[PDB]
């Protein structure tokens, strides 16, 4: 049911979208969060994500990590999609603005290979620090499986389109 997206390579797709209301109008089996380790959802697409459930997301998360403890940069965890999906991946990137090891992002979308197809945003990039050209990049050559990739600033998708 995803419509309006632009080919890039066999097996991913982008589209200009806030990917809380692509999930709105899809109802996909799996969104990807970009995740912290504490599943705080606060901010960029975790924060928009988890307001779209109503808290619902928060709540899970806190007892999620209150059982498991918090994730690895780099890992990720299956829970409930809630109203947006039937699952939602919370995968996390690694924070350039945290020092966090770049080459930690190419295992993050490692995860993703464990669905046949997902709608995600770009991993790291954001408020998350890391240069979103670059991610889209390991996103292309580490993923397999069929990624629908949503980014919300317009002149970014343009110029992730126009320098690929
Ligand atoms: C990861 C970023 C490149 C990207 N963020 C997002 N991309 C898609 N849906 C989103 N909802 C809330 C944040 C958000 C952006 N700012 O264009």
């Amino acid at each position: 049911s995803f419509s309006g997206y632009l080919k890039l390579t066999d097996n991913v797709y982008i589209k200009n979208a806030d990917i809380v209301e692509e999930a709105k109008k899809v109802k996909p089996t799996v969104v990807v969060n970009a995740a912290n380790v504490y599943l705080k959802h606060g901010g960029g697409v975790a924060g928009a994500l988890n307001k779209a459930t109503n808290n619902a997301m928060q709540v899970e998360s806190d007892d999620y990590i209150a059982t498991n403890g918090p994730l690895k940069v780099g890992g990720s965890c299956v829970l409930s999609g809630h109203n947006l999906a039937k699952h939602c991946l919370h995968v996390v990137g690694p924070n350039v603005n945290k020092g966090e090891d770049i080459q930690l992002l190419k295992s993050a979308y490692e995860n993703f290979n464990q669905h046949e197809v997902l709608l995600a945003p770009l991993l790291s990039a954001g408020i998350f620090g890391a240069d979103p050209i670059h991610s889209l990049r390991v996103c292309v050559d580490t993923v397999r499986t069929n990624v629908y990739l949503a980014v919300f600033d317009k002149n970014l998708y343009d110029k992730l389109v126009s320098s690929f």
